[PDB]
């Protein structure tokens, strides 16, 4: 209780002072207003927040209930689902309406990144990933094998950089293909007449479509750079004779930039680890930073001191003459978090905690402010040009729960002054509530919707814990192959597109989790453009120009044109459970998989706050590890264990197995400390246990009651 009163909160002061001393200035609100408008929005809409979490909560006890009295008659099923008001009807056909969307998002299709917004390093080199080197992807990843003397080394290897110039080369031949001849012949470039002369061995050359010339820099007869585009991407072929690649180029060509994440998601949720006011101030200031555009963080190459800053627009010559302008940065939404936790930022006067997901909307709303437009108070950046703020909405079970973030933007909009609708949804598909209402939430939110993404990960952890009394569930890399994914990915398109989200809004798909393995990547994350989705999930800058690949090849807008109005994902499919029809040496890998994921994610989140983290699997396979991937692991145990598939001693074994491993994957890191072998004192390996153990009594699965409550324990033991 240095807590500041006002009205029936008591707002932690670091809150108070970051929201009074940072972010109100400069928004023209007067900040007594905004504070009382906090207030107001809190006493208003904190009892329809909890009626709906009472309702998950209320609806799962009887799913429980159904299984343990009852082969799944499918018939029945659906009749108890609709008779409890689990599954409601299907509304009359619609469009959506919303409108005031920048291009980036009604229009545009590409990846989309994610990232952390407690990192500011990579919160920045995200934001600066919508203009991405295709020749560092290429050179610095397994794209281009290692094969026949192409291994990277210490300097530069020719064989290496030459292979990743083909490669280049034909992708230029595959997008914007000359009249006559290949790129790979190219001897230099020219803007004649308004055009682009590429010269050839004969022969000069212009493009098979001349529309995909879209600018240049530095002199016609000799340019610095072309500006191509494709599907509404740009290529930017960088021209230097006289750069260390350039002088083994036959055109001089040094580089292509490809233009990757055109969006980029800015995450308060399963990202990050934020369990009280200085967590959560820490990620509203970079929010701050990036919408001001003045976030900075210090980066050493080589031992020299550099400053990663905001990308500038970047300035071009059109074909004509004239100079324009393009975006340096990509364009940001938020993500807040959903609708389950308190945070302990506020508490009312009897000391209970507010919802965070209200406060989110209030704090990442006013500081968006900034970047709606520029000015000395507002700094140089302009986040949206048609004034929208974009916030992710993770985690929603169902239309009345969209309808109440609908209510929040809307009560959030007049504290903030602004106009109604300016606040944007990205809808995630990633709860079985909403996706088999998904035609009903997209309905909820007719005028604010921007996108639905299908949450691949949470979606498979609300499908175990849906039906966690049913029996015991396939294995978790078993999934992919199951009949309610294959619909709900279908399903999840179709509505989107029969809501007329092609032209409006983003059908999104999910996120790549193998950090390492691109050439996978571009090999199989083509299906996702192929099934209609404007936009994907990307780890990282590098998978983002790599997957800009694939928008270059697929044409979504005439996927997506091809795909309207056909329905293909059936009710039936959508609620087929998982269930199992295994060998003691596959249970023992599923288990040690698991709990290896587990430790190492969670040890990072507890001991150290990370909640992103690479983790090699059994397999030693790279994964990204977030709060969806350890809602799967641990519900997927809890669900075998449930079902007596293992034992409680069987948990423990296991996971003491593992943690040695974990340790030493960890050592080297300085601040790591390890799990093993006492166990029982340490607070991330008691997490990982309470995770497994008590996990069939976490509603509706989810990982942030347990590791909220162990990291404060990690920071107060810290603290003494
Ligand atoms: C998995 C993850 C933690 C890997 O990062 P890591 O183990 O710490 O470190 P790596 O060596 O692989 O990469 C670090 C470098 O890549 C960049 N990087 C990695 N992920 C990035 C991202 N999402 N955005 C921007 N840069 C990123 C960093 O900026 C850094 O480059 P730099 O030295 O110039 O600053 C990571 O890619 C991430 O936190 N982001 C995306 C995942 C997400 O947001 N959702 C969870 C999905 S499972
Ligand atoms: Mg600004
Ligand atoms: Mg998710």
């Amino acid at each position: 209780t240095d807590r500041v009163s006002v009205g029936n909160l008591r707002i932690a002061r670091v809150l108070y002072d970051f929201v009074n001393n940072e972010a109100l200035p400069g928004t023209d609100i007067d900040p007594d207003s905004f504070w009382a408008g906090v207030d107001k929005v809190v006493a208003d809409l904190t009892p329809q927040n909890q009626a709906l979490l009472n309702a998950r909560d209320e609806l799962q006890a009887q799913i429980d209930k159904w299984h343990r009295r009852r082969p799944i008659d499918m018939d029945a099923y659906r009749q108890f689902l609709t008779e409890i008001g689990y599954l409601l009807p299907e509304p009359d056909d619609f469009t959506i309406t919303t409108s005031g969307v920048d291009a980036e998002i009604t229009t545009t299709a590409g990846p989309q990144l994610v990232v952390p917004v407690l990192n500011a390093r990579f919160a920045l080199n995200a934001a600066n990933a919508r203009w991405g080197s295709l020749y560092d992807a290429l050179y610095g990843t397994d794209v281009i094998p290692e094969t026949d003397g192409a291994e990277k080394g210490p300097t530069y290897n020719k064989v290496r950089g030459d292979k990743v110039i083909a490669y280049a080369r034909k992708f230029l031949d595959d997008s914007v293909p000359l009249s006559s001849g290949s790129f790979g012949d190219a001897t230099g470039f020219t803007v004649q007449d308004g055009q682009l002369v590429v010269a050839l061995p004969d022969k000069s050359t212009g493009l098979a479509n001349p529309g995909q010339f879209a600018g240049y820099t530095g002199a016609a007869e000799s340019p610095t750079s072309v500006l191509l585009i494709n599907h509404g991407l740009h290529i930017e072929i960088l021209i230097d004779p006289e750069s260390q690649v350039g002088t083994t180029d036959r055109a001089g060509v040094k580089d292509v930039i490809l233009e990757s994440a055109i969006t980029t998601i800015m995450d308060f949720e399963d990202s990050v680890a934020a369990v009280d006011a200085a967590d959560k101030v820490l990620g509203y200031r970079n929010w701050l930073g990036l919408n001001k555009g003045d976030l900075a963080a210090a980066v050493d190459k080589d031992g020299t001191a550099f400053l990663r800053v905001l990308n500038r627009d970047r300035n071009y010559t059109a074909p004509g003459g004239g100079q324009f302008t393009l975006p340096g940065r990509s364009l940001m939404f938020v993500r807040n978090v959903g609708h389950l936790m308190t945070n302990d930022a506020i508490v009312d006067t009897d000391g209970s905690e507010v919802f965070e997901g209200i406060m989110d909307a209030l704090f990442t709303g006013l500081i968006a402010i900034h970047g709606l437009k520029a000015s000395d108070v507002n700094g140089p950046l302009i986040n949206s040009r048609t004034g929208s703020i974009y916030i992710v909405k993770p985690k929603m079970h169902g239309p009345a729960e969209v309808a109440f973030t609908c209510e929040l933007f809307s009560r959030v909009e007049d504290v903030l002054g602004l106009p109604q609708n300016t606040m944007k949804i990205g809808i995630m598909d990633e709860e079985r509530r909403t996706t088999v209402n998904l035609k009903a939430c997209i309905k909820a939110a007719a005028d604010r919707v921007v996108f639905i993404n299908t949450g691949f990960l949470d979606r498979t952890g609300d499908e175990i814990h849906t039906s966690m009394e049913a029996g015991p569930m396939v294995r978790k890399g078993t999934m992919k192959s199951q009949p309610w994914i294959l619909a709900y990915e279908d399903h999840n398109v179709d509505a989107g597109l029969a809501a007329g989200f092609s032209g409006r809004a983003q059908v999104g798909k999910g996120m790549w989790t193998m950090t390492e393995l691109m050439a996978d990547m571009v090999e199989t994350k083509i299906a996702q453009p192929r099934a209609g989705a404007s936009t994907a999930w990307v780890p990282s800058p590098t998978a983002a120009t790599l997957h800009a690949l694939h928008y270059h090849q697929v044409d979504v807008a005439a996927v997506q044109q091809g795909l309207a109005g056909k329905r293909r994902a059936t009710i039936e499919q959508l609620l087929t459970i998982p269930l199992a029809k295994w060998a003691p040496d596959e249970i023992r890998e599923e288990v040690d998989n698991n709990c290896q994921s587990i430790l190492g994610y969670v040890v990072r989140w507890v001991d150290q706050g990370v909640g992103c983290s690479k983790v090699p699997d059994i397999h030693d396979v790279a994964l990204m590890e977030d709060r969806a991937t350890l809602r799967i692991s641990s519900q997927l145990l809890a669900n075998w264990l449930r079902h007596g598939v293992i034992t409680s001693a069987d948990v423990r074994a296991s996971l003491e197995r593992m943690a040695p491993l974990v340790d030493r994957q960890n050592a080297g890191d300085v601040a790591y400390r390890p799990m093993a072998p006492n166990f029982d004192d340490s607070i991330a390996f008691l997490a990982a246990q309470e995770l497994i153990l008590s996990g069939a009594q976490q509603p509706n699965g989810y990982t942030e009651p347990i590791l909220h409550r162990r990291r404060r324990e990690f920071k107060a033991r810290a603290a003494e």
